[PDB]
């Protein structure tokens, strides 16, 4: 039994994690901006960047499922990291981030990331860059127990809950079909598994179907 | 002349469509979130999902160049089909969608699509599958005069405007030199031609430069 | 300890299998056209299509690594099957074929094969088609204990012997990197494993690295 | 005028090269396996691997458009480099190779190549890697005046002959409209231009239509 806080729990990914974590038996606090649509026990209706340490004290882990509402608010991904670091560094609390797949390295050389390939679609670049900047900023946070959780390339909100996912690392990975996809449901399962049985501190993991 | 409404007329695709339609002497209304940058002289400042039945009445045809490019919003392609069907079913108003080439069939059996083949780039799959689910759902709407207009595999924004294009059906098609290519401007000529010379009602067509 | 015959043992794939099988301790007969370069025990210098039943009697399994020397002799792949069937059908002897990857199905629907995709390179089609026709002819051989062994897409003669391969089935498969490659050495290992520990009778298996 | 030898002059690439070179008034010798179908007026009926040092003497430049397209023969790209180096090292005879676009670097760091990216089609990898190993080995030959000439990603046989092309270096380059395209005829103009205006000795260059 853990006490978890989920930022932006009204988001599609956020409530996916809430619903999964609740099912596991953990007591979940939803930190939201509007009325709570999630299955969460307690609600803190507050603006993300107005959070204090006293808001995040008394949690085993804090999971940010923050997603920029507008393209000009995309830089808030980085500002959120800076904020959360200010609030959680020094403490032993875990800070998990629902990340992007664009920042995954293409191979073991770890010189180029998916984001940087000539064929990476223009319309994805703004979010992918913000999520990449987000991850780059986390690596400089020495006294923060962070874990960046990259989803698959194809991340599907109401995708089928298969129950069978693959845990990978810093490098882009596919299943046996050469495909990189995962549902929000299966992703939540993998993320909560890393909460219950979590090796990976101050590093990024990745999740995918099958 | 006809009376046309274009959703997302500020985008590159929609704007090329509006500009082509206007110089041919059509009455064009732009349905956009922000300031109208297209050559449409009539504006309706709403997004799709609050358009009423009255908003879309009195039009000869409605062209959706709508786009969404985040994991959360990618399913809005199909959800927009639900909306537009609700607002236009029963009426004889034509409904055209700017689609993708990924859903095109590789051969005459019409089973395997381009996005199904192992050489189809993984990074193109989020958008391709979203647009494919869009077409799949659109085929259901039997009380809607729909036309899905797939571009070429290389859909070039701001590409050279050649006067020539090839109209094909549901099968993936290349020109005499074997390439699948079309600029936005040429695609616009093809789409508007289809509006002026209506044939393919409740059908998917494809366009490519000759 | 098995008694194996390898057709075209002087070929790069052929001697790969011979050298591997010899190492395992089996007694290998090389059926070749010129001087024996393989490590094989006994040699039958004879033209393939002049083989008789008395040439192939007294073998636990016969492995054909036949490769067409000229593009106009590519149809000999099919003729070889017809010949081997005539020689081995009725007997309990296993007949393994070093096949191609082009005939692998793209997905579970099993309607389209890699060979048939729009992007499959023209220069590969003649061999791929002959190897596909080869496999199609085998399926009609009811009283033949055949096993078609497809290699990976990238099949490399002097590739590194990793020792770690994946056994797959009728459907195209990749490793965790989304890559389909294998060395001749690793392929030989997998093929001889199917000889020693062989489930798969009257069906096709596929092999690949990692 | 110059004295040129072209290996595999019967192939589509080599023939376009020979035809371009001849009409410019160069003395062209075709080194081919079979009857010379190119416009070369001098013929040497051998394949590469039996050419002697005397066979390749007295030429200003030697252009290899050699191709191999089976798993067994694909490594002959690199083996031909060994041969041609043996026959031409020490001499000041230029040696040009018709290469591939797959080995082109994606950015200025010159690490990741196109064939290294996860979107690079799996079916193109056998030939791309073979040609990449070819370039890698060719860089070793310091006593050889070599020039590797990469085409565009879309190398169109029998494509339209536009008078315009873009010469680039080792970095993957697209034109103003963002496409990477070149016909055989345009590539031939570029290659022959390089012969007439020698600059890039011991270098890899790339060509694409403007
Ligand atoms: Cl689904
Ligand atoms: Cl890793
Ligand atoms: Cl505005
Ligand atoms: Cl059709
Ligand atoms: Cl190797
Ligand atoms: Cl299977
Ligand atoms: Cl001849
Ligand atoms: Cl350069």
């Amino acid at each position: 039994g853990m006490k978890l806080a989920v930022i932006a729990a009204n988001g599609q990914a956020g409530k996916a994690i809430v619903e999964e974590a609740v099912k596991r038996g953990h007591e979940v606090t939803a930190i939201v901006r509007s009325e709570n649509k999630s299955q969460a026990e307690s609600i803190i209706k507050k603006d993300l960047f107005e959070l204090t340490k006293d808001d995040l004290t008394g949690f085993d882990a804090v999971i940010s499922a923050f997603g920029a509402y507008t393209p000009d608010t995309l830089p808030l991904h980085s500002k959120s990291i800076e904020l959360f670091n200010q609030l959680l560094a020094g403490t032993q609390t875990r800070f998990l981030v629902v990340g992007g797949a664009g920042s995954l390295y293409i191979d073991e050389t770890k010189t180029t990331r998916l984001l940087d390939t000539p064929d990476f679609p223009e319309e994805f670049k703004p979010l992918a860059k913000a999520q990449a900047d987000e991850l780059d900023l986390l690596r400089t946070k020495n006294n923060l127990n962070w874990t960046f959780v990259s989803p698959a390339v194809d991340f599907i909100p109401d995708g089928e809950k298969t129950g069978n996912y693959i845990l990978a690392g810093e490098i882009f990975t596919t299943n046996e079909k050469g495909i990189s996809q995962i549902s929000y449901a299966d992703y939540a399962i993998g993320l909560v598994d890393e909460l219950e049985k979590g090796h990976h501190i101050k590093e990024r993991i990745s999740l995918l179907e099958k």
